[PDB]
Formats: structure tokens, sequence, C-alpha cells
């Protein structure tokens, strides 16, 4: 099971670890990947997840699209984990790099409590561009299921846990 995580509240675990490398350890039933609407892999957590599987996720992502067209921001869609989950949750959170609606970061981690556990980073934050910290606070308000945080970056775990309310 998960492994080295704080506890923040009832529901909400957080580790300073690689996603990819505690997917292959873990094997989660879901991993949630930072999505763009268009399920473009390119960078960030997606493009580190879509690389870990040899191109199999782009490959499935681009035939979901083809066949349902692009996501909504603030929405998911379940699609295979290949080698890292049995299941990943593609979830589109704003990016404020592209001028969106910061308001709908709440909406896109409603999508978190379909699943009862889930292995997955801090949406909006990185290259998308959110407030990290804003986004642990919408985590852990929204968020009722059981959700394991991993933040890549050792100085932004520390200052998530040192300044968490
Ligand atoms: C977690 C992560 C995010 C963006 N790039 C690389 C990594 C490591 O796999």
């Amino acid at each position: 099971s998960f492994s080295g995580y704080l506890k923040l509240t009832d529901n909400v675990y957080i580790k300073n670890a690689d996603i990819v490398e505690e997917a292959k350890k873990v094997k989660p039933t879901v991993v949630v990947n930072a999505a763009n609407v268009y399920l473009k892999h390119g960078g960030g957590v997606a493009g580190a997840l879509n690389k870990a599987t040899n191109n199999a996720m782009q490959v499935e992502s681009d035939d979901y699209i083809a066949t349902n067209g692009p996501l909504k921001v603030g929405g998911s869609c379940v699609l295979s984990g290949h080698n890292l989950a049995k299941h990943c949750l593609h979830v589109v959170g704003p990016n404020v790099n592209k001028g969106e609606d910061i308001q709908l970061l709440k909406s896109a981690y409603e999508n978190f409590n379909q699943h009862e556990v889930l292995l997955a980073p801090l949406l909006s934050a990185g290259i998308f561009g959110a407030d990290p910290i804003h986004s642990l606070r919408v985590c852990v308000d929204t968020v009722r299921t059981n959700v394991y945080l991993a933040v890549f970056d050792k100085n932004l775990y520390d200052k998530l846990v040192s300044s968490f309310l």
C-alpha cells in the first residue's frame, strides 16, 4: 500500500515523491493525470506519466479525443492506467497560464469523489500556473475520498506542509 505519507486530514495524505515512481511502486487502482482538454500529454505531470507508458497513454488518448471530442476544463475521463495503475483519471484543472477560471479548480477536484482511493498530483499546480498552497486547500475542502498527493518538488513539499492550516 501507500507508505511514507504525512497525514493532513482524515482523508488527505501527502508525500515528496515523483508520481511516476510512486505509481510504478504502488500500482494504485487510480492514478490522476494533470490533463488538458485535448489530452495532449506534452509536459509536466502529463508528459512524465505518458513517457512512463512509452506513449501508450497518448495513443489511447488520441483515440478517445477522436471519438468524444475535448474534455471540459474542470472535467475528467477514466482511461487505462497502462503500466502505472489499473486506471488513469485524466482531470483538467484550470490553466491560469492560458487565462482559465481558477474557480474551476473545485469542480476539477470533485471528480476525485467518484473514486474511493487515488494517487494524485496537486491540480493546476506546476506548469498550470496556480498557487499550489491554494490547490492543496481546495483539495482538502473538496475531496472526501482517500487522496494520496505526490509533490515532486521537495522545497514546495516543505512549504505546503509547513503552511498547512
Ligand atoms: C512528476 C514530474 C512532473 C513533471 N516532469 C517530471 C516529473 C517526474 O516524473
